[PDB]
């Protein structure tokens, strides 16, 4: 029942911790609630493509969902499916739909592999007490060389037919007097090159990215996570999520968790105890253990800065409907690889990424995922009743969100003669998709829940170190700023707690 650090989910900041613990000769245990996605499924594959969604994509749904923006093109391929272990969690609140990976690797298994450096200024304004040169001199260089980032070959983006879309909205972009920046990824793009001449398996140019690559993505089971199991000292168990944490009368802290199969079915419940305490359940899972413990009074030395802070990074999808003569082809890749960047750290900045459509046929639609400066932030409270965290924020508090997402592409709108699509958000006519995230960030925000390395106010041993660190918001796709930070964390804590 003891080991010595356990570590919740197998996420990016729970990633990185588990590494640098088993490097440094710590026995470590990863508990982590999804599944290790190694087992060939119904189609000889891992993971199921977009086009052809069955149970594996969701995480005990009984019917598929197409990928936001694309219902009027996938919703015909969708079908009822039994509750499963899938890899895509929907998690409803009262006016937000969070989007979170689950299974060994977390978010990384399901995202579009974007790793983007946030800008200095700004990662200074958010997190003023943190000391900016370590970050990018040592921790942010760190990250990319460990999450083996790359970048694409301009000659083969120019001509391959694959990335047609986005040079159509770099040209119209061009014309607003606005600039396109190219963005790093963990998806090899050798290997994407190999599957446009069709020499190697297609993953990301077969419509594959939201419920996993069976090719070409490095996730962190292949980086991280492979790196940690190659210490010697790290285990990892799956399908075991962690529902209580409690201190022991010595200091140490014992957990309980269930113990479930792929069908939901609960199989056993566990009691583990340990010295030290690593989270990694994301900006959701990690926030909601940590309000129960302090609200169900097992660890009732937590502060009142424990559940808020929380924020949806800005994010806000739209899109623009082309003209005739600018069609952004059938064939797009499932993989990002052109942004827009207009993040000048004032009310109206917005990062935007030109995303893929993956109807299959042409729509001379361009799709646009932006990421905008909004000081609304949302809160996590404990609801005793169904003893699950409730997320306070409503509809409204994306206004600003909207309104520079808005500035922006009206802009592109008037330089191009173009208009808005309204018809791809479900019903009413809505231009602008305002509930629903990608990137949840906060709920144990660094410096205010926790010291500013994570270590969770008013206990010792106990670490928090994924995106519910992060103040609600850093201007861009965050993975490479959870890992970075992750990075930074782990080693001052490694030299002067272990
Ligand atoms: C569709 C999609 C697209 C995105 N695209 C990008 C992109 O291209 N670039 C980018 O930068 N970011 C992207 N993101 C966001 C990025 O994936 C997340 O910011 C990142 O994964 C968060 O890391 P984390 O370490 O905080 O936690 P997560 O990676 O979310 O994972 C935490 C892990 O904890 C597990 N866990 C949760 N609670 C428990 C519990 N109680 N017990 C045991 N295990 C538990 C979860 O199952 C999970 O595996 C995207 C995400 C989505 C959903």
């Amino acid at each position: 029942g003891y080991v010595p650090a356990v570590v919740i989910g197998t996420g990016y900041g729970a990633a990185v911790s588990a590494l640098r613990l088993g490097e440094a000769g710590v026995q470590t245990l990863m508990l982590e609630m999804g599944q290790l996605w190694n087992q060939p499924g119904p189609d000889g594959n891992i993971f199921c493509g977009m086009l052809n969604p069955d149970k594996r994509s969701s995480w005990f749904k009984n019917r598929t969902e197409a990928p936001l923006g694309s219902f009027l093109w996938l919703d015909v391929v969708n079908r009822n499916i039994d509750p499963y272990a899938g890899v895509l969690d929907r998690v409803n609140y009262d006016q937000m739909s969070v989007y979170v990976g689950r299974g060994v690797g977390g978010g990384s298994l399901v995202n579009g592999g974007m790793a983007v450096e946030p800008k200095r200024s700004y990662f200074e304004e958010i997190l003023p007490r943190v000391d900016s040169s370590e970050m990018y001199d040592r921790y942010f260089p760190r990250a990319n060389s460990m999450l083996r980032v790359n970048h694409i070959d301009t000659k083969w983006f120019e001509d391959t037919e694959w990335y047609k879309f986005a040079r159509v909205s770099r040209e119209q972009a061009g014309k607003a007097g606005l600039g396109t920046v190219f963005v790093p990824n963990v998806y090899d793009f050798g290997y994407m090159q190999r599957e446009a001449a069709g020499e190697v398996p297609k993953s990301a140019l077969a419509t594959e990215v939201i419920y996993g690559n069976n090719h070409g993505k490095q996730s962190l089971d292949k980086t991280y996570l492979a790196a940690a199991l190659g210490t010697g000292k790290v285990t990892i168990q799956t399908l075991h999520q962690v529902k209580t944490i409690r201190q022991t009368k010595d200091g140490g802290y014992a957990l309980t968790v269930e113990q479930k199969d792929t069908d939901g079915k609960l199989l056993a419940t566990k009691e583990i105890s340990c010295r030290y305490l690593f989270l990694g359940a994301g900006s959701l899972g990690s926030t909601e253990l940590l309000v129960r413990a302090r609200d169900t009074g097992t660890l009732p030395n937590l502060n009142s800065e424990v559940g808020a802070g929380w924020g949806p990074n800005g994010n806000i999808m739209t899109a623009r409907a082309n003209h005739m003569w600018n069609p952004t082809g059938a064939h797009q890749s499932s993989i990002p690889a052109l942004g827009i960047d207009a993040w000048d750290n004032s009310d109206s900045s917005v990062f935007a990424e030109i995303a893929p459509m993956p109807a299959g046929l042409e729509t001379w639609v361009s799709l646009y995922l932006a990421i905008t400066k909004n000081p609304q932030r949302g809160t996590f409270v404990y609801d005793a009743a169904t003893d699950r965290a409730k997320l306070n924020w409503t509809r409204d508090q994306n206004a600003p969100a909207v309104n520079a997402a808005k500035a922006l592409f009206d802009r592109i709108n008037k330089a191009n003669g173009t208009i808005y699509r309204y018809d791809l958000f479900g019903t009413q006519l809505k231009a602008f998709a305002d509930d629903f995230c990608y990137n949840p960030l906060g709920g144990c925000v660094l410096g205010k829940a926790t010291d500013d390395y994570g270590r969770v106010a008013g206990y010792k041993n106990l670490y928090v170190t994924d995106g519910s660190l992060i103040p609600g918001s850093v201007g861009v796709n965050p993975f490479v700023t959870i890992t970075a930070l992750a990075e930074r964390n782990v080693e001052r804590i490694i030299k002067q707690d272990v």
